[PDB]
């Protein structure tokens, strides 16, 4: 199941502190990121992704193509420039983010009506769930 097209909306939110603490998201930010309801925005035709995460305090937007490098800066989020690659795994959406922070990256699959997501950093893993809307 490789179909990640759609509006999905958080149903669960686990250790998101820790994935920020991971990359040194300040205080301020963290106290009030960890309480929010996140929204995934997905458009997927072939190798093309265009993806949006959204808060009421953030939105953070990324268009890439599977199997192709891209040079990153990650703007809001943590200000770094990363090297990014995102490939399948199986059904499994991988995405590995090469610079100054370790095991950086995502994972996103579908199970259902519904989507997974893994966050790493460092030694930090975010687990969240969406549901189809
Ligand atoms: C595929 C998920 C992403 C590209 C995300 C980028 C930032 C996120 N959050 C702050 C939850 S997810």
């Amino acid at each position: 199941t490789r179909d990640q097209n759609g509006t999905w909306e958080m149903e669960s939110n686990e250790n998101f502190e820790g994935w920020m603490k991971a990359l040194d998201i300040d205080f301020a930010t963290r106290k009030i990121a960890v309480r929010l309801t996140q929204t995934l925005v997905i458009d997927q035709d072939g190798d093309n992704f265009k993806v949006k995460s959204t808060s009421t305090f953030w939105n953070y937007d990324v268009d890439f193509t599977v199997g192709v490098e891209f040079d990153e800066y990650t703007k809001s989020l943590d200000n770094r420039h990363v090297k990014a690659l995102v490939t399948w795994e199986g059904d499994v959406l991988v995405c590995v983010q090469k610079g100054e922070k370790e095991n950086r990256g995502w994972k996103k699959w579908i199970e259902g009506d519904k989507l997974y997501e893994e966050l790493t950093c460092g030694d930090q893993v975010c687990r969240q769930v969406f549901k189809k809307k």
